[PDB]
RNA sequence: CAUUGCCGCGAAGCUACCAUCCGCUGGAUUAUGGCUGAACGCCUCUAAGUCAGAAUCCAUGCUAGAACGCGGUGAUUUCU
């Protein structure tokens, strides 16, 4: 169809700076900041009053106008996670044997060690990424808790514990075991 | 002498899974499982982007070295 003109809002809140030089958005706020290269889409951002960001595409098939609510959502993560941060609560799910996964540092590089995932004498090993502050729940048994700026990279090194414990030749159905993420929120939420 | 006459042992050399030694580790991926995320206010591994991942692939390594591919360097003829 080609429509002539699809256009997307950005609400930035009073804190936060977005600056936006050709394609490379940078967000700063209370938390820190953020950079996304977002060069591969070919939108066109436009700064109304300081507290708003239009984003726009310019006549644009479906999969071109597809990407516009993408780009509106992935900066609305970038502004999320430099003013309210981002967090993510696992679980471990365990029948018989126990996991035992504590923060553990292998020549600097901060993994994440999982050691008796079903019995398994093979140690686990999970890097933690940067921004990404791995933290161990009290008052709640067996909760690992993942928190930082980039909701990318909170929930990808989330991703990465599931995907290490997964079970091997068992029906999960029943073997029901690993570390699942329970809850994706924010840091300062109430 | 017996077309190595025959028999036992027999060094050297060659040799035998009939004897010993030795046979490397990184990256990119497939299937698949994911993250973020629209389309399609929700949802979604996919559309943009991105993670992991096979005895696969490509390197590392190993063999040859273009006899018309290349480089460094040595010396370059007389009482002739
Ligand atoms: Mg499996
Ligand atoms: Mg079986
Ligand atoms: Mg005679
Ligand atoms: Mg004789
Ligand atoms: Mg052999
Ligand atoms: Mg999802
Ligand atoms: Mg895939
Ligand atoms: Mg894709
Ligand atoms: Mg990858
Ligand atoms: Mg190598
Ligand atoms: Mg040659």
């Amino acid at each position: 169809m080609k429509y002539i003109q699809t256009e997307q809002q950005i609400e930035v809140p009073e804190g936060v700076t977005v600056s936006i030089k050709s394609r490379i958005v940078k967000v700063v706020g209370p938390r820190g900041t953020l950079t996304k290269n977002l060069k591969h889409i070919d939108v066109t951002f436009t700064k109304v009053n300081n507290q708003l960001i239009k984003v726009a595409v310019h006549n644009g098939g479906r999969k071109h106008v597809a990407a516009l609510r993408t780009v509106k959502s992935l900066v609305d993560n970038m502004i999320t996670g430099v003013t309210k941060g981002y967090k993510y609560k696992m679980r471990y799910v365990y029948a018989h044997f126990p996991i035992n996964v504590n923060i553990v540092e292998k020549d600097g590089a901060k993994f994440i060690e999982v050691r008796n995932f079903l019995g398994d004498k093979k140690i686990r090993n999970v890097p933690v990424r940067d921004g990404v502050t791995i933290e161990f729940s009290t008052n709640v048994k067996d909760e690992i808790v993942l928190s930082g700026n980039s909701v990318e990279d909170v929930s990808q090194n989330a991703a990465d514990l599931q995907q290490i414990c997964r079970v091997r030749n068992k029906d999960i159905r029943k073997f029901l075991d690993g570390i699942y993420v329970s809850h994706k929120g924010f840091i300062t939420e109430d």
